[PDB]
């Protein structure tokens, strides 16, 4: 998974992400509320106030309300009941021993001369009986004096902040000079309460995020080495540490966002800076009004220019990247996985299509996991392999080609295929999965898909010209009476059956249980399912599909002219090719994707070319 953490699974990993990012929201107090909701209500077309730039690098003074920033009256009330929601109570100072300041919502502050307006909360998580379980330190971190961030130009003020982070460590010794005595009395609090530094999750957003990193640079020698085994989250940080502790989380297109390498200011830091980095998610898109707009997009991408800081935004991290949380394909993503995120405006959903536009990066590879938002979306794959997810609404789907897989979710959802439907072939296994093959070969398997329009050139049957809706039905795609039939198949049980092609070519869809696919002469398609399925070809050009947690399979009788496609399978990093997943066991090659296994029985590893093995 893209948050994978430490040695924690892939579960473990998404709950301490879901944690981090609830202390992280709860630590700005709903600064940005009302403006995100402005700009879901309106679009973009204001842009972004300086002063809610100004407000995110210093802080506030307090509370409301701010011009133009619109201010949720109940912000306070909202956010605080959010971060319980997850499992957090703000820790009071009495609690900590704490000698020092805290105000009216229970915030620390900044201890040193340059550090006293940097703020941290540092919440508690309980079991059911009232035991202490864990600790979340989540820093909000400030430039310094907030009078210091109107006396230039606000480029002129970022670009001086960015240059200063790193000299004199300024960025590393961050977190020891702000907090220091703080979190010795944290470290006696965790002791106190039978905890270790294993039982402290870290966590920040922007200079929070800095504050992250320079805490982990602190914990191999500060506060006893207590907090060096804790657990770093950073959100659009522009610093990394040098430990190897800190997950750097951040949307590629939030120019805050990895601004520096390291500490340092080099020549991209005022500019396009997607410079692979092995800390951080590298390939992470915000699929807002701004990334979507070529009028926003004529000038630059700089984090000098304020409206690019869009992107670095809270509420769209919380839920965004609370989406690729709960995505159904979470677990086939990793740290580096090209990830569009859908992020428009009420008005922009209507008319844009979200896709992968690269804009402002580095070329993309490997294969592109597009999530949608809980609304009517407009959402578009591009020509290589693309996992495209819904969720509720109405959502419709184009694709460019390729391999893929398309979730409808909720709703009554649409595949376009912008092209006559007599250039596609359709199956469909009984079990849900509607199965779209075109003319190149490429295959995309799709779920609570209703609906598909196709473009046609002539009147389909004589009848229906130009864009025509079929209904998606067990016996085909209707248009009225018509009907275009899926293509022949032989369907099993969720039980161990045999199943035999006809000369022709079938489909065989095993379905769960070990089966027995037993192919002809003809071209067939050969889907295992569930279990360990023993496929033979019989001859012909043949395509094996696996998908999801597919099992110990054997395929025999497999030849050149033959194709293995792997589509939403476990282990594939981004451009992995086959020979990543391969080895010999005796006479046989042996593919392994995950705790899944095919066996390709008689065939030498040499003689394999990729043209027959899909790996997306
Ligand atoms: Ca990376
Ligand atoms: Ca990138
Ligand atoms: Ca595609
Ligand atoms: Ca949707
Ligand atoms: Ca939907
Ligand atoms: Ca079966
Ligand atoms: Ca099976
Ligand atoms: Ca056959
Ligand atoms: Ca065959
Ligand atoms: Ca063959
Ligand atoms: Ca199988
Ligand atoms: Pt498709
Ligand atoms: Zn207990
Ligand atoms: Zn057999």
């Amino acid at each position: 998974g893209v948050y994978d953490y430490k040695n924690f699974g892939t579960a473990d990993s998404k709950a301490l992400f879901s944690d981090a990012m609830a202390i992280t929201l709860y630590s700005y107090h709903n600064l940005d509320n009302g403006f995100a909701a402005g700009y879901q209500h309106n679009g973009f077309g204001l842009g972004l106030p300086a002063t809610l730039v100004t407000a995110l690098l210093g802080g506030t003074d307090s509370q409301g309300v701010i011009p133009g920033i619109p201010w949720n009256p109940d912000s306070e009330k909202l956010a605080l009941d959010a971060v319980k929601k997850a499992g957090w109570t703000p820790i009071t100072a009495s609690q900590l021993g704490y000698d020092g300041k805290t105000d009216a919502r229970g915030t620390f502050f900044g201890e040193k001369a340059g550090y006293t307006t940097a703020q941290v909360e540092i919440l508690g998580k309980y079991d059911a009986q009232g035991h202490l379980t864990e600790i979340g330190i989540a820093f909000r971190g400030t430039s310094g004096p907030r009078e210091n961030l109107i006396l230039d130009s606000i480029g002129d003020v970022i670009n001086d902040l960015l240059a200063a982070f790193g000299p004199k460590d300024y960025a590393k010794n961050y977190v020891g000079e702000a907090f220091g005595n703080l979190l010795n009395d944290v470290v006696a609090f965790a002791k106190a309460n039978g905890l270790s530094g294993k039982d402290v999750l870290v966590s920040g957003h922007s200079l929070g995020g800095l504050a992250v990193n320079s805490m982990a640079d602190l914990s191999g020698g500060k506060w006893g080495g207590f907090f060096a085994d804790s657990n770093y989250i950073a959100y659009a940080s522009p610093t990394q540490s040098s430990t190897d502790k800190v997950l750097n989380v951040g949307y590629e297109n939030d120019p805050v966002f990895r601004a520096l390498d390291g500490s340092t200011f080099t020549g991209a830091s005022v500019g396009v800076h997607d410079a692979p980095k092995e800390s951080a998610t590298d390939n992470i898109v915000s699929f807002n009004d701004h990334y979507a707009s070529t009028a926003w997009n004529l000038l630059p991408f700089s984090i000098l220019n304020i409206p690019t800081w869009i992107s670095h935004l809270p509420t769209a991290y919380g839920d965004g990247m609370n989406r690729i949380i709960e995505s159904k394909f979470y677990d086939l993503t990793s740290k580096d996985s090209t990830i569009i995120v859908a992020n428009l405006s009420d008005p922009a959903r209507a008319n844009t299509w979200v896709q992968d536009l690269n804009r402002n990066a580095e070329t993309h590879k490997g294969s592109t996991f597009i999530i949608g938002s809980d609304s009517n979306d407009l959402i578009q794959g591009g020509s290589g392999n693309d996992y495209l997810e819904g969720r509720a609404g109405n959502d419709t789907f184009r694709d460019g080609g390729g391999y893929n897989v398309i979730l409808g979710g909720a709703g009554n959802n649409t595949l376009d295929l912008q092209k006559s439907v007599n250039t596609f072939d359709f199956a469909n296994d009984g079990a849900g999965n509607l199965y779209v093959r075109d003319a190149n070969g490429g295959i995309c398997i799709t779920r609570d898909i209703g609906s598909i329009v196709t473009k046609e050139p002539g009147f389909l049957w004589g009848l229906f010209k130009d864009d025509v809706t079929h209904s998606v039905t067990a016996s085909g795609l209707k248009v009225g009476s018509n009907v275009t039939q899926y293509d022949a198949s032989v369907k099993g049980t969720n039980g161990a059956d045999t199943l035999k092609a006809h000369a022709g070519g079938d489909w065989l869809f095993g379905l769960d249980g070990n089966d027995h696919l037993i192919g002809g002469v003809g071209n067939d398609v050969f889907v295992g399912g569930a279990g360990n399925d023993l496929m033979e070809s019989g001859g012909g050009a043949d395509t094996f599909l696996f998908n999801g947690a597919f099992g110990q399979d054997r395929v025999v009788g497999f030849t050149s002219n033959d194709k293995l496609v792997f589509l939403g399978v476990q282990g594939v990093l981004p451009n992995d090719d086959f020979r990543a997943h391969a080895s010999m066991v005796g006479q046989d090659t042996v593919l392994k994707f995950g705790g899944d296994s095919v066996t390709l029985v008689g065939v030498a590893l040499n003689s394999l070319s990729a043209d027959g093995i899909v790996i997306a």
